[PDB]
């Protein structure tokens, strides 16, 4: 029997095959080879149940890319970003890319031409090092005045999980001030309560992930300023500019948010959310030399010179960074201008639509000079129009839309909101489809309450 | 006036047009758009003085990947492997590879049928969080007993980087045990005189970067037994199997090195060094549910149910690790053993071969039972042939070889080293034009 | 045992399996046939070896083609260039190509519409046949005259080896003119005294590789009609205009060189140098009819008529021909004069950058009236800066350029030189990285010397 | 006013596009560029009227390629076959080519391990290298005996126009044996009345291209051996192989024809016939050193070393012989067989059902042990069936099939002739199209 078995193996289309009878191993480590096509195919078919990433609305992550962006990222799948010396003109690349996202925030023009910064994977590993460099400068100031360093705090917002992250591995307190009805983010006042001379530094959020919109640094700069000249207590800021950051230089220039301000020593941002690219970007950049402390860095052969790296990540593709510099270069500032106004435009007309549909308050509309691109709104206080958000939610997926409801958190643990993002290749006719889904889920609820 | 300037914008060849004429910006944000078609042809053609990866006999990661995941990488570009919720199926599949990297390292079968352990983008997060794990327990050790935990140590051999990176930003003491002629690898003697009741772990590396030898953990664990019955002080060890992890299982199943050992608490490897996944693939599994402490762990929805995470990156793609599932699938442990054997197969004929050329000392041959597919050898004390390992690299650059020489660490730093390293996609044939350039290299110095 | 080797044949992955674990046979014809995957990988593979042919300075061949050529080539590769009844439309294709090169070397405007002239795989083969054609009407001139035939003789210039090949050949005389200091070309006093009426033809090099420079055709020109009026001896001119002749037309119109000058009575050049065609195509011109001696064509049957065909090759691709063609119509002359002038543009900098960091003297800088677009240069007369240009090769292929640096010939072999040519696809900014590393490589010799 | 112009060259469409108005030019240098898409569109229609080369049965070169001969052709379109130094493993890979089809041919096992002889671009610069090389020793062996070298001849039968060119070029007097009714092939007799000692070499054709048939050398050497003894004249031979070197070696071994025999001193084949390679594609080989005149010969730096180059050609691509290498080692002998056969099997079915269809003579049949896989008949004579085969011929192009009749030459002038070629790439599925076309044809022509 044997034989034969080898003839079916050779000549039967993968759907005939043997091989593809079985349910795909989930438990042991699997002894055989198997046809290559087959489990190709069997893998393929099972990330259908993923959905359509287009038509997720909840993440902040880019889910289109041009095709130069496939080829480049092709071309790359090898290309070791760790390894200075053995990859050299992806490394000069990545250089370059330290300086124009440096510009572009501000930063005071570098000495020896190479501004002080990085890559990373995404805004946690730069969230992270920006924090490691804030504890250290810390550290630092209170040995000079004898005092005790083992209680640094860390204040800030309605932070991405991240933050949380950080204070847990690094065992640093973490002071967040909460939302409650009203002030859904951290102003002056409650922010000045919490500071103390084991306060590592402030840390606002340039485009809050809850809500869509801004904390301002510019208020809290004013607070923190007026604080030193009351009590001495010199504090820093780290801008947590995710999403902000490449949206603000972009269409709201007038912002004063970045380096532009003495008491932001660093500043992290997603490439991978609104720079535009794919998955595995993400930037950090200090405001000089002295804002980075020396023994946090690592120097590697480049060369006949050497390079100073900061990095938890070791070896890790290459493809995003170059992919980044692509895009900086075939958009330009002009580019990236006309991409953010479109997704603003889909932002306001859907903001503008959704309201004439039911009793709806508000928290973000899509304005530039606000936030990011996105909708975020909530029923309005003491009316039941027979649904919930989270039912409007649901109706919502049998058609292949993921558009989030949740609650906020703090104080107002009360509030459900829901939230829609407008990102690149979320076009105008695309979101007009999901409009007419959201008014046909309407009718369906006010029909079967 | 400016028409003809639209005209030819719009007709020039891509060499011909205008926007190709200016080097390319380096130190400010570009201000205008440009064609797509030459902002690509610029950056591409940059790309050529990387030089060819598959020449890079210096790296130990992957170089080469089949047609399906070329495929399969470029369907996943947009799939965020944190949004476990919003991405279930990539998670679920993720879930897979946990449990059979555990089920391959012999960890003790899962309770609720589910291996504690996660996916990372390689071995420098993996071993972080083994780290972390690491310090913690020690922590609680030494809270039972009333003792202060201010002064933490690790203990280890000739560990890559990160692990230095690890004991800075975790202020952990390192005490690395170094090289010294005749010993470059953590003997149980001098592991024993490093370790007191404030060591954190220690950390054998299963496969050395440096020479490409595996440190055996067995004979270490024997120490740390006879340890604990003399002193009391109980320590754990953490494997730091960057490559060894994806490769004795296949071609060395009696080498003890896994969990089958008690002390072993949690081992981490690079999918994307000898697991043959892409750039972007790590792996660290845990013992067992009490090995991991709790407090390091951030929980997230995922479909009705919760599951817990431990992670230090948030957004990444998850093509790495669906690869690696393929790898899995289709090829087993019939598969991955044909492959590593090719790869010894070539690192011990070019040993062979090597041998016949020049005054050469061995320090790793290609054994599959002495450590990975890698051939490393120094010129003989004594002798002087004319030329440094330096001047053969450099020789060997002029064909586009990428072959490291460079002098060996600690108390070794007078031994200079030359280091080939054998992957997939470095065949026989293709070994073969090496070692004939190698020959043309030697005739060259000698002549000169 | 078998049964099992089968199914591994079947089922291993390309680099475990079997097949792939010895090397490449290379003595014997092999017996057996092998998985076919895995014989274009062993040979893929080889050919990293040959190296990057965009970072290959020596060549002046075409090492880019766009889009369209390669899907032209790849749909032309078994359309066979002799075959003019089998396939009429390639055929009638090469004719207008014909006309066309004929019309921009400014031939007479031909009687019946149909320039004289051929394709062919290069200026090599295109050489031979205008020097059998100058042979041959050299013959019957000579028998006109009842002197004897015996003794033929060529003068040249600083030829390509090819020349030398022809007189080996096809038993001629090579009368060379050598380079010599201070005159690295055929100058009119010189060719004249190697003039005597055992002549068959004189011929400039509109392009020397050696150096980059233009051999002028018409001071020589002069010098051969005062020749006639003072001994009555008639000769006439070839043109190896192998890469000048797709330049000059574009960039230097008013260089005489061409079928304006009447002792001009054929001209070749190669398509796959800066006629922007890929390897494999070359062009000769004759002036008329009766330039090109009858009893060398062969007559072959074309639609009901009959077409004279010239040439060495039978058998061939015509993918070349029908490349030549698109380029023609693509760019015309408005394009090819966009590309030449981006190479001059590079080749400038280049001379113009190289300058400043050596002792160094140019015998070409690419300029358009002078040349082709090369940079050609020699080390100043007793300077010793502890290198020479060998030593600046070597370290230039550590990165993998190859930049060739080689003696002169003549009375000129003391002179070493280093010649970089500028081709298309060597666009500013891969230039500008050329001279990064040469930089580079100046400053390891100057601390290494 | 010029700005809707620019508009429209953006936005249309290419058939709807102003610059698709025109005809192509013809007679001049184009001045202007013009939208890529439409310069290829135009072209690539223009090549419609080529027709269909698989339908081609008139030629013999390959009219089908495998995916993977595509894919290291379009690799290879910058590679340049002269420049040894600058492409050095094209190089390498084109010296092996060498020695195995000398070793197919029975070359004497070369000295130093690399035979005489080298690649062209077809056979006919082949057989000018090998006629020039002949010319060279015959001038050498008259030298020695103090005889006048200026009145060279040459022996032939039914040659292709390639050796017409030959004795043109290089003033060499071409004594043709014509073919004649009952003898379509240089007989032994009348080849030996030819000779003289002013012969510079006899050149059989070992695969006329007239008939299909095999011109048999052995016969031609065992009457040469008697011209020696009778006179002491010595002539060698050259073989004109460009279809049979490809065929012979694989379906008929002990038919002997090629180095085996000692006065054949150079051979001649177009791998781009049955050789397999893609156009652009030819081989000669010498049976030694000896055989190839220095004189000729122009040597080249190759690695430190020196190579010797016999070439009427310079740059070209070296895709062809990377192509011809695939070949040799994806197919070997085995493979090579199994074509080959593949092929005969067509032509004999072919002869077989034609047979059957009219009142028809047979040259050639498709036998492997007398020539070619080709299908070659007359009209028998006596007989008028009402049709002449240039009427069949062209009832045929109407399906778009090119089947050439054509007169014999020589004193064979009133003989007309079909000939069918049965190529790669031509099954015996599509051939049963042929003959359903041919019965269609016959038909029509008995009805008119
Ligand atoms: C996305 C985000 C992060 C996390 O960054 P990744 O790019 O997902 O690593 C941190 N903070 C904010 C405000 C974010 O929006
Ligand atoms: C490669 C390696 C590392 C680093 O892992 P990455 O996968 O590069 O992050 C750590 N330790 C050892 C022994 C290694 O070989
Ligand atoms: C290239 C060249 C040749 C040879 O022509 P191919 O195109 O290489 O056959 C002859 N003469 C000159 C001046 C050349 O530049
Ligand atoms: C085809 C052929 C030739 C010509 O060879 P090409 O490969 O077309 O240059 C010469 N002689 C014979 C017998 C042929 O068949
Ligand atoms: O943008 C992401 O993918 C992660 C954060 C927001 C979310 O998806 O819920
Ligand atoms: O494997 C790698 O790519 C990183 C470390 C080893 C090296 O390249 O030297
Ligand atoms: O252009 C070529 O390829 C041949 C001549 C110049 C050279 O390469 O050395
Ligand atoms: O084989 C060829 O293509 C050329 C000669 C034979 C013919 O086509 O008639």
């Amino acid at each position: 029997k044997l034989l034969t078995d080898f003839r079916s193996e050779l000549l039967d289309s993968r759907f005939g095959a043997k091989a593809i009878s079985t349910i795909a191993e989930s438990k042991r480590f699997p002894l055989h080879e198997m046809r290559d096509d087959v489990a190709f195919q069997i893998i393929n078919d099972e990330l259908y149940l993923d959905g359509n990433a287009r038509q997720n609305l909840a993440t902040f992550c880019q889910t289109w890319d041009d095709e130069n962006v496939h080829k480049l990222m092709d071309l790359s799948i090898n290309k070791n970003w760790i390894d200075k010396e053995e990859y050299p003109q992806s490394a000069a690349i990545d250089l370059r890319c330290v300086n124009m996202v440096a510009d572009l925030w501000h930063a005071p023009a570098p000495k020896n031409g190479q501004a002080v910064g990085t890559n990373t994977i995404g805004s946690s590993e730069a969230c992270m090092l920006g924090g490691m460099a804030m504890k250290w400068r810390w550290r630092k100031r209170m040995e000079a005045a004898g005092k005790p360093t083992d209680k640094p705090n860390l204040v800030c917002g309605p932070v991405q999980i991240c933050w949380h992250k950080f204070a847990r591995y690094w065992d640093v307190e973490l002071r967040e001030i909460p939302m409650r009805p009203g002030q859904l983010f951290m102003d002056p006042k409650r922010m000045i309560e919490a500071c103390d001379e084991n306060t590592i530094g402030v840390v606002p959020t340039f485009g809050v992930t809850y809500t869509g919109n801004y904390e301002f640094p510019q208020p809290l700069h004013d607070a923190l300023d007026k604080f030193q000249a009351d009590t001495g207590i010199d504090i820093d800021m780290h801008i947590d500019a995710a999403s902000g950051g490449f949206l603000a230089p972009f269409v709201a220039p007038d912002i004063v948010w970045d380096f532009r301000l003495p008491r932001v020593k660093s500043i992290s941002a997603s490439g991978h959310k609104f720079g535009l690219a794919p998955l595995g970007c993400g930037w950090v950049i200090w405001r000089d030399e002295e804002a980075l402390p020396q023994e946090l860095v690592f120097n590697v052969d480049y060369l006949g010179g050497q390079i100073g790296t900061f990095a938890i990540n070791f070896s890790r593709p290459a493809g995003q960074v170059i992919a980044q510099y692509y895009e900086f270069l075939r958009l330009g500032r002009e580019g990236y201008t006309k991409v953010q106004n479109a997704s603003y435009q889909v932002a306001a007309y859907l903001a503008d639509e959704i309201a004439k549909l039911g009793p709806y308050e508000f928290i973000c509309t899509g304005r530039p000079d606000e936030g990011i691109p996105a909708v975020c709104f909530k029923l309005k206080d003491g009316e039941d129009p027979g649904y919930t958000l989270y039912d409007l939610s649901e109706r919502l997926r049998l058609r292949g839309w993921q558009v989030p409801a949740f609650t906020l958190g703090g104080e107002a643990t009360d509030i459900v909101v829901m939230r829609i993002m407008c990102r690149r290749g979320f076009e105008m006719d695309f979101a007009e489809l999901l409009l007419e889904d959201y008014k046909a889920s309407l009718k369906y609820l006010s029909d079967h309450p």
